[PDB]
RNA sequence: AACAUAAUUAAUUUCUAGACAUCCGUUUAUGAGAGGAGAUAAGUCGUGUAAGCAUACUGGAAAGUGUGCUUGGAAU
């Protein structure tokens, strides 16, 4: 178990890090898509 | 009236709601009233100024008279 406990924590902070990037991906196609929102009843 | 949500399988919602309330007008019939044309059939008094056509007037209303036309009258 000792050894198993530090691969773990290994892939545990990779998997901190891509859940951050993909995190941040969904923040900001969020803010894309309402921006376009005001530019869709400022047409309308 | 018809947007937006979503989106590291992809889908959801939207994809409306008002207003016909009812005409103006239109056809069929009940039909007061008044005639017309028939049916049943005996009455009624009348009926020789050639006839008819069109038209006018007069006839209690078949007719008479005027005007033109016709022979589907007569005429050596
Ligand atoms: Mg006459």
């Amino acid at each position: 178990l000792p050894a198993c406990e530090a691969e773990d924590l290994a892939t545990y902070e990779q998997k901190l890090r891509e859940w951050h990037l993909e995190r941040v991906q969904l923040i900001q196609r969020e803010q894309e898509q309402r921006e376009k929102a005001k530019q869709e009843y400022q047409a309308l």
